[PDB]
């Protein structure tokens, strides 16, 4: 059986994920090197990879059912306080952690060693989380709800926290329906609990990214673009 | 009498070297990294806020500071507090014995400090040994501490009254080095840039604790953290 609206919801969530992801069949290995340059170039690349995904991740956000119906202030805070979380999660799902290949949403493929000078040791945690994520063998339907749950959660400063809460419960309900239906009606309480357990791991992982942005901002070798600053200020807690 | 006024302002806002407080001190490493993280983070905040009342009284006892517009007095204080907190701690402490001595006389071992201060305390101790190897007398330190707060800022109301106060302090410092000591003044005044870099390590630590949200900073620490972020 299925919740009412569960099939149409999870279908729209899968379409949102597929439409906002890079063509694996036609990716870009132009700068890929398995085994350097100045610091300013690597930091600028770090900023540029973050910025380029912002517009794509918000396009994915606008294709979640009911997300557009929220107030714009709620849409902005939800998207902003979840951007790095979505950036990390979608990068960890997309990448090849065994080969150290980081695959970004514009299709650019870079090796883990090519990213350490921009990302810092934060790239080592992203690779580790990617292996753990991929070891769970999460299909696209279950991933698409987990991705939407990373954004549709409670945040301080929401104007109408119910529609968020009401949308979040519907996403949880259709993730449960899928896990049960896919397994032939047999519930999987372990896979689900481990699946939802990846959201706090992702939140912890994206504080490491905020510390990296704060570090680069204070040392002031390459100032962040204005939109990285706005991302930083609008999401500082309390 | 200006440098004597700065020396007395330092002496009055600092614990008498014989009235040290070992009530919290612990030499045994088994007990130096004990207890929950909450009381360790809270003690970290409490030492920071406990130094605000002390450094503020030290600033008011600097000749001419109180004669500035208080909007400038607050901008000067609230933008050098962490630098002053670290500089006075590094000058007060016993880095070779691993003893950090705070402005209330409380003595804590370095290993008692890592749970709250984090990695930051190692860099503080390193800076503390480098500072004391210069054997800066109390007269030159009182000038240097004042110069950490009486300096260039964006948004002051009479910035050249601060500058004229600043250069009065610089001139008497140079007069002191002349009478008493290529000189250590170049590396001494260079310790203020190195202090600033050490201060931004402290902001990283407070930023981390804010993100962890185990014990959120008090409003006063949160305000001054937010007020020194470069946008
Ligand atoms: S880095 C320049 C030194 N002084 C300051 O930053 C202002 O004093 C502060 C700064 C940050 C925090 Cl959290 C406090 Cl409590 C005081
Ligand atoms: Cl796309
Ligand atoms: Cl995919
Ligand atoms: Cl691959
Ligand atoms: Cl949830
Ligand atoms: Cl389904
Ligand atoms: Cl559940
Ligand atoms: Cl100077």
């Amino acid at each position: 059986h299925h919740h009412h609206g569960a099939i149409s919801l999870i279908s729209a969530l899968v379409r949102a994920h597929v439409d906002s992801n890079p063509a694996m069949t036609s990716l870009d290995y132009s700068r890929f090197q398995a085994n350097s340059g100045d610091d300013t170039q690597h930091i600028q690349q770090f900023y540029d990879l973050l910025t380029g995904s912002m517009e794509i991740i918000r396009g994915w956000a606008e294709k979640i059912p009911g997300f557009a119906d929220l107030p714009k202030a709620d849409q902005d805070l939800l998207f902003e306080s979840a951007f790095l979380e979505l950036f990390v999660l979608r990068l960890a799902y997309r990448s090849n952690p065994v080969e150290g290949k980081l695959i970004f949403c514009n299709g650019v493929v870079l090796h883990r060693l090519q990213c350490v000078r921009g990302f810092g040791e934060w790239i080592d945690s992203i690779v580790e989380f990617s292996s753990n994520l991929q070891n769970m063998n999460i299909d696209i339907s279950a991933f698409s709800c987990i991705a939407a749950l990373a954004m549709v959660t409670e945040r301080h400063g929401l104007k109408e926290p119910k529609r968020v809460e009401e949308l979040q419960n519907k996403i949880v309900n259709t993730l449960k329906d899928h896990v049960t239906f896919n397994n032939g009606g047999l519930n999987r309480p372990n896979y689900l609990s481990k699946l939802l357990g990846k959201l706090p791991e992702l939140r912890t992982l994206c504080t490491q990214g905020l510390q990296r942005i704060f570090y680069l901002k204070l040392e002031d070798l390459v100032p962040p673009p204005a939109i990285i600053d706005k991302l930083f200020l609008d999401t500082l807690p309390f």
